[PDB]
């Protein structure tokens, strides 16, 4: 019965198996050259930014906000949007949508430089030790007497966050659920693993390794630095301003500067207005001199949706494609790989070269974004007869970039199974155009293989 009221715990039907992610990757890529395209010398590098992007945009949305799902994630991923209301996952699953719903008609993305979509990525803080994440959702298709079920909740429900994990959204600690008088360095330290246990319980054993400092409270940074599962942090003061082409040190347990760009009081401007201005000023510098545009957000709204679309239209897929729009965790891992992994390329015979690279995360927990870009200098796409890869490589896209050759190498161990889960969701909901688009997007992440061919056939 469609029209009967139900009050449900939002749930998604699969979550990427973060707990099973392998920590160590051994990449072996074999390149076979055409007969009259024998080259003399090849050498390799991991570039400063993934996909050979020019500049970095980092976004972390604080306070575990309902709008991180209903506005930020939904706008990025081509989902139904509202101007004043707040969908939960169960509303989207059931087609119970608010009375002003609309869609942008596209996802918001860059490319990877080798012909594939890379949707914008961001992180949200999590109030994992707060029982309000267990709030129910009222679903009632066709009910128009009121729209109370679409009002803003005080925070994300777990099911919303679980689904966001399937799209690579990151997580961070923020406020912990202690009495204000108990927010001492030592007591906060003891409460971090309590919150972590709930994160792991709900997010298929993903370990959170980031703190977004709350309310300028430096006791949170002091405590987090004694909890070795936290590897990266952000704050507005007491931090390091990130210049991606200049930064040379270890950034393990480093507080990276982030700004909210609040507008002057009564000036009628919005935080997106302020960030847009800061971006324009920063782009006037050569890329090597640019800071990262490292932002925080609280509640997102229609103005934020339009700003994300502006970024897509100006510096993303529908503009000059110069931006890497990602979350701080993915960037942290990439920087770690660039610092510690050393790609090598060796000639096997006159027309065969073997590219090797080891991706090893830190000892705390498996890294969750084990993908890199490797540039090969001296090679062009037109030289290549075939490229093969070993089992640790699950996604592989490549082609010319400027006067050299780039490979985008994804080693997420369960990526093919994850793409198939999106295919199964589409097969169970074959009239959902967004479900078909998601299936095509995840299947296009996979390297050429029998399984990719199978999944492509199922989503024609
Ligand atoms: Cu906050």
């Amino acid at each position: 019965d469609n029209g009967k009221r139900r009050d449900v715990i939002c749930e998604t039907e699969f979550i990427y198996p973060f707990g099973n992610e392998t920590a160590d990757k051994e990449i072996e890529i074999t390149i076979h050259l055409k007969a009259d395209r024998q080259v003399g010398y090849l050498y390799t590098e991991i570039p400063t930014l993934k996909y050979n992007k020019d500049w970095l945009f980092l976004m972390t949305q604080d306070d575990c906000m309902h709008s991180a799902f209903s506005y930020t994630w939904a706008a990025i991923h081509g989902k139904p949007l509202s101007y004043i209301y707040y969908c939960d996952l169960a509303h989207l699953q059931n087609g119970d949508l608010p009375p002003d719903y609309y869609s942008l008609g596209k996802t918001l993305a860059t490319t990877n430089g080798t012909g594939q979509e890379v949707r914008f990525s961001f992180g949200t803080t999590v109030a994992a030790d707060d029982d309000l994440m267990n709030t129910q959702t009222w679903v009632q298709n066709g009910y128009t007497r009121d729209y109370f079920r679409f009002y803003k909740k005080t925070m994300l429900v777990w099911g919303n966050l679980q689904e966001m994990m399937n799209y690579g959204v990151s997580i961070a600690f923020h406020d912990l659920n202690l009495p204000d008088e108990d927010k001492t360095e030592d007591k906060l330290l003891a409460q971090f693993p309590v919150a972590q246990s709930m994160i792991r319980e709900k997010l298929n054993n993903r370990t959170c390794k980031m703190l977004a400092e709350p309310n300028g409270d430096k006791n949170y940074i002091k405590a987090a630095l004694r909890y070795d599962k936290i590897r990266t942090l952000c704050a507005q003061s007491g931090a390091t301003k990130l210049y991606p082409f200049q930064e040379n040190g270890d950034i393990e347990q480093v507080v990276i500067e982030r700004a909210f760009y609040d507008p002057p009081e009564g000036s009628g401007l919005t935080n997106p207005d302020m960030i847009k201005a800061a971006i324009l000023k920063e782009m006037e510098n050569p890329k090597e001199e640019r800071a990262a545009i490292s932002i925080g957000a609280h509640n997102t709204d229609t103005g934020w949706v339009n700003f994300l679309e502006w970024l897509n239209d100006t510096y993303g897929r529908d503009g000059d494609d110069s931006m890497w729009f990602t979350n701080q965790e993915e960037y942290y891992e990439y920087y770690y790989y660039r610092l510690h992994s050393k790609p090598e390329i060796k000639q096997v015979n006159t027309h065969t070269w073997k590219l090797t690279l080891n991706l090893n995360g830190e000892d705390s927990a498996p890294f969750y974004y084990p993908s890199v870009t490797v540039n090969i200098f001296g090679l062009k796409m037109g030289d290549i007869e075939s490229i093969k890869s070993n089992e640790d490589v699950t996604g592989l896209s490549y082609g010319d970039h400027k006067d050299f050759f780039m490979l985008n190498i994804d080693c997420r161990k369960y990526l093919a199974e994850h793409a198939e889960n999106f295919v199964k969701r589409y097969e169970a909901n074959p009239t959902d155009v967004s479900a078909k688009a998601d299936a095509n997007y995840f299947v296009n992440m996979l390297k050429d293989s029998d399984k990719k061919t199978e999944l492509k056939k199922r989503i024609e």
